[PDB]
C-alpha cells in the first residue's frame, strides 16, 4: 500500500527537516493544520512531507485517520499518499509534490507567480468540487475546504488535501468544533458535522477565484468576503466590482455563472444549498 519510511530517511531528506522557508534555503513549504510540511528529494522524486507538531493521543488519532481515508480515496482531485513514518516520537505523512502550491498563494501571486486565467480558474473549480464530491459519494466529510487546502499540480490540476479531521457520513454534533472561521457555514461553527457545510466553505472559495481576494482580511472593509454576497443581494454592490482585474479572459456569462453557484452554495440554511452533485453539473455547465 504505502511505503513506510523511518524518520533518519525523512530526516535526511529534507535538510534536517530545514524550517526555513524555502524562498530563503530552508524546506519549509508551508504549515498546514497540526503540522509544518517540507520539501524532500528521495530517489529522483521531489516530495511533500509533512511533520506533525493539541494532545499526543488526538495528534495521533489525527494521523490514523489521514492514513486511513487516504487508503480508502484515490482520485486525481485528491492528494496522494505515498508514505509516512511513526517510528519514534514524530509522525511524518509524505505525499507526490504540487509544484504549483496552493489555490490560495496562486490566487494571491505569492513569490511574482502569474495570475491564474479565468479558463483555468474554471478548471482548478471544476477539479476541486470533483474532488469533493468524490468524498461525499465516499460518505467523508473535509471540514476545512478553504484555498489553502487545494493544492495544485503541473498542470493546476486541483487537489483537496488534509483529511486529519475528515469524518465518516445523519447530522450529529460535536464539543470539538472544527475548521476555519472565515469559510465556516453558521451550523458548523455551533457544531453540526454533515455535508452540506463542506458546500459552504466552497462556495466562500468559489468568491475567492472570482475575486482574488482572501475570505478575510483585517484591513479591508468588509473583513470577511462573504459579506460581498449580502452588498451583492443588496443592490449595494455588482460582481462585476468584486471581479479580479487580474485576468483578461473571463466573460461576463460565465463570471455571473460561477456567481451564481457560489450564491446558492452559500445559502445560510444547509437544506437549501445544491449538493455536490449539483454544484458539479452547474460548474460543467458554466464551460460547456
Ligand atoms: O506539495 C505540497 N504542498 C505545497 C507545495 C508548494 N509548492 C510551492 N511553491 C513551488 C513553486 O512556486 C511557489 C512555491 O509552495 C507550496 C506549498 C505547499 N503547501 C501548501 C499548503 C500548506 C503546505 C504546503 C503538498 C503535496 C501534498 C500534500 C500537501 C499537504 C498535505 N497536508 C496538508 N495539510 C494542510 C495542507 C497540506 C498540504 N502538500
Amino acid at each position: 500500500r504505502f511505503h513506510s519510511f523511518s524518520f533518519y530517511e525523512l530526516k535526511n531528506v529534507t535538510n534536517n527537516f530545514d524550517e526555513r522557508p524555502i524562498s530563503v534555503g530552508g524546506n519549509k513549504m508551508g504549515e498546514g493544520g497540526f503540522g509544518v510540511v517540507y520539501k524532500g528529494y528521495v530517489n529522483n522524486t521531489t516530495v511533500a512531507v509533512k511533520k506533525l507538531a493539541i494532545t499526543t493521543e488526538e495528534l495521533k488519532q489525527q494521523f490514523d485517520q489521514e492514513i486511513k481515508v487516504m487508503a480508502k480515496c484515490q482520485h486525481e482531485n485528491l492528494v496522494e499518499l505515498l508514505g509516512f513514518s511513526s517510528d519514534g516520537d514524530d509522525l511524518c505523512l509524505v505525499y507526490v509534490y504540487m509544484p504549483n502550491g496552493s489555490l490560495l498563494d496562486r490566487l494571491s501571486c505569492l513569490d511574482g507567480t502569474p495570475p491564474l486565467s479565468w479558463h483555468m480558474r474554471c478548471k482548478i473549480a471544476q477539479g476541486a468540487a470533483n474532488g469533493i464530491n468524490f468524498l461525499h459519494e465516499n460518505h467523508h466529510i473535509h471540514r476545512d475546504i478553504k484555498s489553502a487546502n487545494i493544492l495544485l499540480d503541473e498542470a493546476f490540476t486541483a487537489k483537496i488535501s488534509d483529511f486529519g479531521l475528515a469524518r465518516a457520513s445523519q447530522t450529529v454534533m460535536t464539543s470539538r468544533i472544527v475548521g476555519t472561521t472565515a469559510y465556516m457555514a453558521p451550523e458548523a461553527l455551533r457544531g453540526e458535522i454533515t455535508p452540506k457545510s463542506d458546500i459552504y466553505s466552497f462556495g466562500v472559495v468559489l468568491l475567492e477565484i472570482i475575486t482574488g481576494l482572501p475570505a478575510v482580511d483585517e484591513h479591508r472593509e468588509p473583513q470577511l468576503l462573504l459579506d460581498i454576497k449580502e452588498e451583492i443581494e443588496d443592490e449595494e454592490k455588482t460582481i462585476e466590482d468584486y471581479i479580479d482585474k487580474k485576468m483578461n479572459d473571463a466573460d461576463s456569462t460565465s463570471v455571473e455563472a460561477m456567481y451564481s453557484v457560489a450564491s446558492q452554495c452559500l445559502h445560510e440554511k444547509k437544506n437549501k444549498r445544491p449538493d455536490i452533485k449539483k454544484v458539479q453539473q452547474l460548474l460543467q455547465e458554466m464551460t460547456a
